[PDB]
């Protein structure tokens, strides 16, 4: 015997030992007489159009591939449940939270960011940690990361940021000039760059890292009272990281280390779990916060805003077909049931648009009809119709305009959004010159210890040394702005590379 | 009360009188608070990206339309059954025929040819009569027409023929120069042009016309003995046609006359039926036939090849959602179960390719997973995987290569194609100068009577008069080649138009 | 000789009188030996896969069709120029207006609304009148209609409204219950319904109707001073309408009457023109307007806001290929150069999203690279890359992230949008019960004469007669709310139908 | 200074040293005032739909990705010329060969087979070596590999074979059970498996490997005399391979080693070249060949069929934009000019269908209009029209049906394919049990030396060790069938792994 992942086919056969293999058919259900030899006129004669077995199979093979995710292309999935353990009904009326012990099925997808479908799991990169809750009030997608923060605080910078990470448009190589030119010109990135080049930049698989919603969200209770919140889901397996040496080895030795580790853990009954927490910030406290509390480069200090337990996320089922159940998984931040709403975070506001938009491209207009995407715990009833690959009854003969006198679906006032007041000029407000260094200094000096600071500066120097000197100089000036010794440490390492 | 079609919504509501309307949701299953008013900052303020109710609905509205059929875009559908009444098991082992009284569910789509989705039902044109049989051995699509013959006998002419019927590439108008230049240069078209401009060119709805497979097909019995066949399905309601005057009136008065007539007939229990017949031609008789028995411009004379009854086609169910169940219907001539095979008919050989190819474009790579297209009476099991909008389990964890040692699906030798011998040069053989006039003369002189001949020549002159004189002259020469008086009749009518 | 449109092929032939027809090739540029006869093994043998001439041609034929526009599917196009005749530079700094005599190339598409690509030109429906200005500051799309108003004033009603105007989802038939249920429940539609059932409901082709921007827009001058405006383009050929009897006859006699009329006018040098006017309203005037000045169901009365001449629209060029140049035309209201900006009109805000969104579906991600859609009179330079059917150099090796230190394109502060102040709650504010009757009363009593009132009420009664009595009753109540005699006139006509 | 590839941005900047960077615009050509800050109501307010700069950019970003190639996803491209050096006009009339010194522009793409777009260059796998010749008789695509043979000889095994080489459908991991189960069941793979696990399994970049057409093709001269041929293009830089240890290190150290090496060679003027040879075999020689001369698992021995020089392939131009020029490159084996034709090779016949088919999916219906795919050195003239993303005049107002009387393009009889005779039954003829061992014995014993045999058996044992024992046993039996010591060598290595 090997690992469970290695014995996938052996176990499939054993489960089906007395199955009596199925008859091999065309897509049209016609049985096939011989799928090993093409139809020709004589043994050394030409192939015929009449070989509809060959073209049925080859035309489908020719169409197997769909566009990979524009980002987080490389990933691993599992299914399980969310279990409420504690009462947050004073903050949120959302059905998902409504009583202790209540279970909601989830889907989870873990990923890297920059690498395309064939890249390695054990590389330095943020990790996607996306959770789909199939609630009675529809799907709630909490599209999280293994960091509470990000590199930028306006969505207009996002395409550029990703371009700067991904391949040179001429050469198709990774380009340290592109990476550090962008980061040196945009020092709001200093906080997450500091997280990224620390030890938690290369987690030991998906089970040994935390998840965060990252953004400020809004919770609304049964009285229509709102608070702002952050979602934290902490690993029950504990934080564990790979050394740059071990990460490098696994990169060529098992590019799919993360996939394999998650599958085997679930197959052997070593089910991974996380505790979901919220931080709560009053509208009054949001006015007094010394930063923009909607700035994605900032955390809420735990001292001032302690973690409040909510429940348990448990992954206890592997995918049966990876393409159907994982590759086709679509998470939309805009999928929020009553009791959960967006904040004015400029990055989050951008995501409300981007995810359903890319899903209509990558998957198709009717992507929400793919079974893993279906809000299967809710009754979908509305005035939407048709589109390519329309899958179910398309809501039959139901009146397709609103309003109508013919008893078709009706809106539900209790689901109305929470009323928040705004005043100001309609303008592109500059956010570039908000505090870029303060929280990063507390991380560098207080959170990490000496050996972590040393590895951090070695990790950055190791990559930054490949950029031109003028980029190296601008970068070091940013690290110096957080703390003189953070800068001078990097600069000394840079000096003996150059 | 009105007609049943007119009371569609009234009956939907009455059926749902005590329904308790559904809650209106987003595609993601989230309930909607107010779907009549957009989210703005103040009553006369700008629209927000945060209005995910608006963009969910509008993005789907923006994607409602799919490409219309390249031909037969305008159509009507119904469902019912095929019932075997007579034994043809000496000719075909196909499960669909296997015992008297055996029922197979069918889908039917009726159509015009040239008109796009918004065109009129009661125009002069051939009619599509496509029948999908959901058999235990997969789907059998008999993609028929209301004529036993066609305009051409090689598929290389088909795109040109259709272009010549459809709009001028600059003007976007119907173009009599294009119509008659093609037909005058390709006199193999004389037979079906003669059928088309007769009274049966404008049927009174879909229920008062016959269906034909048109092509020669092959039937194979349980002994591996083959014969050639033709499929005929004759209306139990009787042949009935609209006068050019009545067809013209209904064109602006009810462009959807055919849709309305079929729906109302089924809704009132006036279920339309056809008797399915075969003609049988031995391989020996195929050698002695005075024409190419695979030439789509030719019939098998009933005298020499009498109709052999098979069973009954009955339409007893309307579509519930037209887009899902009709617009998305996909018929592939290549869908043939064991016991039914193609002939060497050059036109049919072309269709084996064209239909699955256009369906992968119009509908999508996984179009056979659309419920109305599913071979739902067969177990589909094979080595095909993935592709866009992959709908079911994608055959789970089943071994995805053949051959394999892991008990995945196996081919079934009894399904092997019938062995036929061919000898010759691989060449583009000229079929243009086969007999173009003989069977057309017997139609003009023997099948039609005097008043039918007169209307026929009036119908042609009425349209041909708009072509340039040199086209008129070439056309008349072809009609003269079938019979001098067929030509001179047209030419006299032409003379007093010009 | 016939009309110029009829002689399209004749003229094309003559114009290459030197001849030497081109060599017939595959898409790959390989010359074709015989495209009239398929490659078979012997003359009555099977078709070979080796016939790559057949597959190349048939596969392209199989893919000819793209989704038709979700609305305004049925249309006519022509090209020409815009010429400035008056100085409006005190209102708008837009380069398009910057000096008298300045010419800008334009593209124009005329259409109906509800009908599909095969429907008739001469039906009762609003008419699209979309104008693309190819300016030095990029494309300006003025996506106008032959009416200054519309049926609804919130984009969330738009898909519903269009659903109600198109086919029953089960029957696929036009449904007077759907039409009048929606209109009777939404009496904001009374104004444009009154415009629609008046004489200007069926214009005599596209040359004899006016165009309107319809929406309030914003004009911004070189001093950053803003005003609100409305665009009017009045026909220089004069208003002319078809009687319902004449329109009905042309429906079946020439479904493409509009296409034919526009092509022939331009072909014979009878170039149609329009005079472009603006109305101007101050921010202060907007605060005092007795209605919402951004409500699409209202006009600015000419007495209070007189037309200000700007310039001339001239169509002097027919399309050469209709699919490439017209079917593929894409107008985005969001295409606005500096000097022209959106107003808070709920409907316009909706359209800023919908058109680029539907274009990415109907045409493709890179639709703006289709030559007729290309802003060919501007330099397109940005950080956008790749996508399906990327057709130009994809901006070559240019740095693909912003900001950068490598000389890639730079934002231009003079292009910054005009700053306006807003205060309010984020809420769905109800606009259903704004004034629905006042301006409609003045239209019925002042603008129309007796004979026009009578035809108006006949035109409504003639359609509304087929709706259920409860819908007839509610509709009549709304017409009664505008004026008792408008209601009683319709009710008397209805009474002798029922 | 670094390598030229590293300095791509630096060089781009310098080359426009005059500066005046372009104005940043939307896709619509509208200039952008600030693309760094989103449009909000106040600085901590919500994002507006009015921010059409954000939506234009983000919607294009959302649509960057297209499906990767179903095989050979990971690749490098360059451009140059083909120069004729010898007269082969006695064998082929193809314009490409017609006189010595004649130059043809070429495009070339190198690739691995199984890996996705993010996988490493320096892995064991065959290498694609595809060459596009832009000839006056259209494009000639010679879609070759770095091997003269392949693993299978019938196209019906191809999707299965590729499935077996890629990821487990449940696990998404490489699966040695899938690899060796398929290879052990299909011993026709022994020859190319022997080539693959030899030293030439991991070439030192793309410049140090040979190209082969692999298939038997047909050459036809001006007299209509045909011969069978094989194309060989031998590296002028010499064969050079990476050790498994070195290839392993470069896998994680530079996953893009191949891309980097080709770009740098061309950038520094070290242009790589290949010498094109043919082998020629008579129709009479084909009848006497001791194997099937069309069997893709066999070579023509050089002793019996010596290489005949033809000309020189030179790569002297790097891509400027990789997505536009390389990712979008499409090679169709069916692109063959007069003088070059397919043989009855079952595998080649399969490829005549598969490539245009996958290109219509991956790229679009009109992929041949993508500039790098355009047969720009030929006039494309035919009766093909329309389709999505139609980019040129769509052949303007040219008559669109054939035949026509209006001077549209004409077929050219000199282009007619060569006529060959076939006799036989239409059947699926078994090719599984053709000689699987003879030529592989000569390769193992004659072509390789002792040290090479030892590395070969180490390379196989090193992979096969992870397959189940029953698969190990069947594989060893096949290697034993070629020579007992080939088998026992592998079995000894296997024994000390197990
Ligand atoms: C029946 C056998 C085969 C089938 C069905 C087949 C099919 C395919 C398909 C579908 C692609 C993807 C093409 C694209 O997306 O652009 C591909 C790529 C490729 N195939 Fe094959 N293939 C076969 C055999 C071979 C053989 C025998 C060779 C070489 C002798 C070969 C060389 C290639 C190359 C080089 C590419 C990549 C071309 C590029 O760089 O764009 N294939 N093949």
């Amino acid at each position: 015997n090997r690992d469970p992942a290695s014995d996938q086919m052996k176990h499939w056969k054993e489960q089906r030992a007395a199955q009596k293999p199925d008859v091999l058919t065309t897509g049209g259900g016609n049985p096939v007489g011989d799928k090993l030899n093409s139809l020709t006129v004589g043994p050394r004669g030409p192939l015929l159009v009449q070989d509809v077995v060959f073209t049925d199979e080859m035309a489908h093979f020719d169409r197997e591939r769909i566009p990979e995710r524009v980002v987080h292309a490389k990933g691993a999935g599992a299914f399980g449940y969310f279990e409420v353990t504690h009462d947050i009904t004073r903050y949120s009326k959302a059905k998902v939270f409504e009583h202790i012990g209540k279970r909601t099925p989830i889907a989870v997808r873990f990923s890297t960011v920059a690498g395309e479908s064939g890249s390695a799991d054990t590389v330095r990169d943020p990790r996607g940690f996306a959770v789909k809750f199939y609630t009675e009030d529809g799907n709630w997608d909490l599209v999280g990361n293994n960091t509470p923060i990000f590199f930028i605080r306006d969505a207009l910078l996002f395409p550029s940021f990703i371009h700067s990470q991904k391949r040179n448009p001429q050469t198709h190589l990774k380009d340290p000039d592109m990476v550090w030119d962008f980061w040196s010109l945009r020092p709001e990135s200093l906080h997450q760059v500091s997280f990224l080049f620390s030890d938690r930049g290369i987690p030991d698989g998906h089970r040994h890292m935390d998840g965060y919603g990252s953004h400020t969200f809004k919770l609304v209770n049964a009285d229509g009272e709102a608070v702002y919140c952050k979602f934290h889901y902490k690993t029950d397996q504990g934080i564990k990281n790979l050394s740059v040496e071990d990460a490098a080895r696994l990169a060529h030795e098992d590019p799919d280390y993360g996939l394999r580790d998650l599958f085997n853990a679930i197959a052997t009954g070593n089910y991974p779990s996380w505790t979901l927490y919220i931080q709560v910030m009053t509208f009054s406290e949001a006015e007094i916060f010394p930063f923009n509390p909607f700035d994605l480069t900032k955390v809420w200090p735990h001292g001032d805003y302690p973690l409040i337990p909510v429940g348990k996320l448990v992954l206890n089922r592997n995918p049966v077909n990876y393409f159907a159940e994982v590759e086709q998984l679509a998470f939309d931040p805009s999928n929020m049931p009553p009791g959960i709403e967006p904040s004015p975070d400029k990055m989050l506001q951008g995501r409300l648009f981007a995810y359903p938009d890319t899903h209509r491209h990558r998957l198709g207009p009717n992507y929400l009809q793919i079974p893993v995407n279906c809000p299967y715990r809710a009754r979908v009833a509305n005035y939407q119709r048709d589109g390519p690959m329309c899958m179910m009854d398309n809501q039959g003969g139901a009146p397709n305009y609103y309003p109508n006198s013919f008893s078709a679906p009706e809106h539900q006032p209790s689901a109305l959004e929470h009323r928040t007041h705004f005043s100001g000029d309609v303008q592109r407000f500059n956010s570039a010159n908000d505090d870029n260094v303060t929280q990063v200094r507390t991380f560098y000096l207080k959170v990490l210890n000496e050996e972590q600071r040393k590895r951090l500066c070695e990790n950055i120097a190791g990559h930054l040394k490949d950029a031109q000197l003028f980029i190296q100089k601008k970068a070091v000036k940013n690290f110096s702005d957080v703390h003189p010794e953070y800068g001078s440490r990097i600069q000394a390492l840079l000096d003996k590379y150059n």
